């Protein structure tokens, strides 16, 4: 019979059945209007459930075994059909690895760290709302039973991120992001950079920190409210699970334990501010109702842009806040990038 090229298109105009089953699985899962071969699960809404329904769907539609490093990491739709129909003949560090390349080969690279969540594949909403498909790579991975992830997680996660940064370049203007715990994390990692011999362009970190003093993390014992934890866990258990039914208690145990240890270790973590250029969003939704500054202008960083918006880190990772900060992310990153405002 001899081997067949199997067509293999760059995206549009797939095979007569190979990619047909793939493009259909996506448009039938989350796509709702997908029919390409160069699609991206991340930008399509990949997840432990979505990627599970698709991966298993293909393995059952091709009579093969596809799932491990053969879904949203192997390459793409086209390749997916070439591995389930033809053969793997490839090696792509699945999400189980230390890092997950969501986009590499465009131009402006954006290092997204401090996900404060199980996975970091639900950020494509912003990366797609701000840019068409620039370079983006978030350092995240699953945790079956990380023994050091309890309190030594900050150290491990730190090495991973930095490792990727220093791996792509020694120093230069880099745009980092932070959420929930990004505040503390970014702080430490930041000081390490400025001292490592590099210069940070701008690291945006939103969560909660009004003009007054530190957060309630100063003492988890007398800070961990039954609401904040109940919210973050309610959104994580309602998002990761989605009442789908893919993981008995494995993933659930990892997510609950991930945020639990992270929200319980954030008190022991370090907190060192940088005198550079960063953004800090306040959480009016959880205002202490006791703020009373006096000509501070945020003495923390030499220069920053503190915003005021009634929102909680527990419900700030929603698709609503991401779309809200779409166009305002360009004018802000363009005005802080270099020189003063333009428009």
């Amino acid at each position: 019979m001899l081997p067949e090229l199997k067509a293999q298109a760059p995206g549009r105009a797939p095979k007569a059945g190979s990619e047909t089953i793939i493009a259909a699985a996506f448009s039938s899962l989350l796509g709702c209007d997908v029919q390409d071969a160069d699609a991206d699960f991340f930008a399509l809404g990949g997840h432990a459930l979505l990627a599970m329904k698709l991966a298993a769907q293909l393995s059952r539609q091709v009579a093969r075994q596809v799932t491990p490093g053969q879904v949203m990491v192997a390459s793409t739709v086209a390749k997916l059909a070439t591995i389930i129909d033809a053969e793997e003949d490839s090696t792509r560090r699945m999400g189980f690895e230390t890092i997950l390349p969501l986009r590499e080969g465009n131009g402006p690279t954006l290092f997204c760290f401090h996900p404060a969540s199980g996975f970091a594949w639900q950020f494509s909403v912003l990366s797609r709302y701000l840019d068409p498909q620039w370079s983006i790579i978030g350092i995240q991975s699953p945790r079956p039973n990380g023994p050091m992830q309890t309190a030594a997680n900050l150290d491990e996660v730190c090495e991973a991120h930095l490792a990727t940064l220093l791996e792509q370049q020694p120093h230069g203007p880099y745009y980092l992001l932070g959420y929930s715990l990004g505040g503390t994390l970014a702080q430490g990692i930041a000081a390490r950079l400025r001292a490592r011999g590099e210069q940070v362009a701008f690291l945006g970190l939103l969560d909660t920190w009004p003009p007054e003093t530190q957060n309630w993390q100063e003492k988890e014992a007398n800070g961990l409210d039954p609401e904040v934890l109940a919210e973050i866990n309610r959104e994580r258990e309602a998002f990761l699970a989605a009442q789908q039914g893919s993981t008995s208690t494995e993933l659930f145990t990892t997510i609950e334990g991930n945020y639990a240890d992270a929200v319980r270790l954030l008190t022991t973590a370090h907190s060192v501010p940088f005198d550079g250029k960063a953004t800090l969003f306040v959480a009016e939704r959880t205002l202490q109702e006791g703020m009373s500054p006096e000509r501070a202008w945020s003495p923390w960083i030499a220069e920053l842009d503190i915003y005021r918006q009634d929102c909680a880190h527990v419900d700030i990772i929603s698709p609503g806040t991401f779309e809200k900060i779409g166009p305002i992310i360009r004018a802000t990153l363009n005005r802080l990038e270099h020189h003063h405002h333009h428009h």
